């Protein structure tokens, strides 16, 4: 049963499928119309096989449906039809940062600052519910045609919930376990702190069209993260950015996360509190696309 | 895909001659069998395996046996696929684990617990020396053969662990924008070898006192409790009835921080471990005593 207010009926009854605009984490996502209201929305779409866990799905479902934040994708509700579960969400007529830079090239320091600001508002309201996004990255930051910016993809997040609760389930005797087992069992071993890194690398990748360590196996990468006393990375060019920007790279990327500052702390930052950060900025960058 | 490269792809009862079921483990069940040709006992575990099951449990833990040449770690002889049944075939341990021991015998003496711990230590040195983790030691994993030797068994929990490991390796996507501490979970799952050590800390409590801390705790009471700040390592329960050294041998074997938590190759340096009349002898009395209470 993978969700209370599931509607046992076919979308199409409601919305006309326009196109497929490929897929996230998991599943495919179809832009659509309303047939009434003629608002487009975003469909997506994933099967379900007999056999199937239903966990993920009515934990992503659960994290959209509990979410009411401008900042992270609105939800419509969701269909069971022909063993295919549809999740309407807002559409974002841009798509993704990652597909506009890949036409336009590298962000401003101000649109960077602009999307910083944004994604940490959705960020503080998603920690603020005890959620954690755990997969922030250019690909998961949606543009609408207004220049707004969207949080989407709860995919991982939704597959970490569903695992927690499975480790929780089977966690079996516990007489001869080591406290840190017990407690990587029920706490997970991070916390939400992880988002704010993961804005750090996307602040980087913004600004340079890759993350860093990108031609590195992955693998490696997590390697050499773990590996030494680890050195968080920077931005390449320092003459091209400001010390503020600098800055906020350097206090996003805090390795240990008992210092790393929430994204409350952050939304007080230099970089992503100053004026003349609006959705004008991102209309400029997306007029880049046709001229 | 493939079980295991080395499968015999034969009937193991043309081999061997079942004898009686031992039970079972994490997983499967085990059986005593004799070799037909040798007139070797073996313990022969049985796993049904259909055409479309996920092998990789079953894959691990044959690894795991295949790759350890120690004598404190059960023997590995091969393995049969045969009508949708895996076998595995081991080391028979005539005296079973030192639970099955104990629920007869009553509590072992701290001489005997030593030579256990002593031996436990060297199977587990060699393990962490081959980045295995056993993550399940315990009496019922401990088997105990005629000789009055010991061996550690049932590596399913370990298996199970490192199947887990290797899908999540698989399907790691794109990590660049993961955060350190995540990815240090994605590797070592946010805990290391040091976790076998706590187990035989609370095992040798278990030998001393046929429970271990908190048997009568409800399971889910005790994770409570154990993940709180403040949580005060369990501790013998008859101070007089044991030596200064079998009480600090607990201490530092159930030392909560596991970045101060001693390793295997440390605790064999240990006052109750290199003792020098620690050998097969005391499990030799404690199997007399089994045969004729
Ligand atoms: C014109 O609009 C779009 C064009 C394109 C894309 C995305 C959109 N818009 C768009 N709006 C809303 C959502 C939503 N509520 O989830 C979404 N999800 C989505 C997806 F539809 C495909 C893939 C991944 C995801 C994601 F969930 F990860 F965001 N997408 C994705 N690009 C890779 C190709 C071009
Ligand atoms: C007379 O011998 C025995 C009597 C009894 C037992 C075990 C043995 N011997 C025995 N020898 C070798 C193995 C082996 N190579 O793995 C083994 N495994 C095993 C099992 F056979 C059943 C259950 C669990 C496990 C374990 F893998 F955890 F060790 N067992 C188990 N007792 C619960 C009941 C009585």
């Amino acid at each position: 049963v993978v969700d209370p207010d599931i509607f046992n009926r076919d979308p199409r009854d409601h919305y006309d499928l326009l196109q497929r605009l490929g897929g996230g984490t998991y599943g495919e996502v179809f832009k659509a119309r309303d047939k009434v209201s003629g608002d487009l929305v975003a469909l997506k779409m994933v099967k379900m096989e007999p056999d199937d866990d239903v966990s993920t799905l009515q934990k992503e479902i659960l994290i959209l449906k509990t979410c009411r934040h401008a900042n992270i994708v609105a939800y419509h509700g969701s269909y069971l039809w022909l063993q295919k579960l549809w999740i309407c969400m807002e559409f974002c007529g841009a798509g993704s940062l990652q597909d506009i830079y890949q036409v336009t090239g590298s962000l401003s320091e101000l649109q960077i600052s602009y999307v910083c600001r944004e994604v940490l508002q959705g960020l503080a309201y998603l920690h603020s519910q005890k959620k954690i996004h755990r997969d922030i990255k250019g690909a998961n930051i949606l543009i609408n045609d207004a220049g707004e910016v969207r949080l989407a993809d709860f995919g991982i997040s939704a597959q970490i919930g569903a695992e927690l609760a499975r480790r929780l389930e089977f966690i079996g005797t516990p007489y001869w376990m080591a406290p840190e087992v017990a407690a990587v069992a029920l706490k997970g071993g991070y916390n939400e702190l992880c988002d704010i890194w993961s804005l750090g690398i996307t602040a980087i990748e913004l600004a340079e069209l890759q993350p860093p360590l990108f031609d590195v196996h992955p693998l490696r990468v997590l390697f050499l993260m773990t590996k030494s006393g680890y050195q968080p990375p920077r931005l390449k060019e320092k003459g091209k950015w400001s010390a503020a920007f600098h800055n906020f790279i350097k206090v996003t990327l805090t390795k240990s996360p008992k210092k790393r500052p929430s994204a409350t702390k952050m939304l007080s930052h230099q970089l992503v509190s100053q004026p003349g950060l609006n959705r004008g900025l991102i209309l400029d960058l997306l007029d880049k696309l046709k001229n």
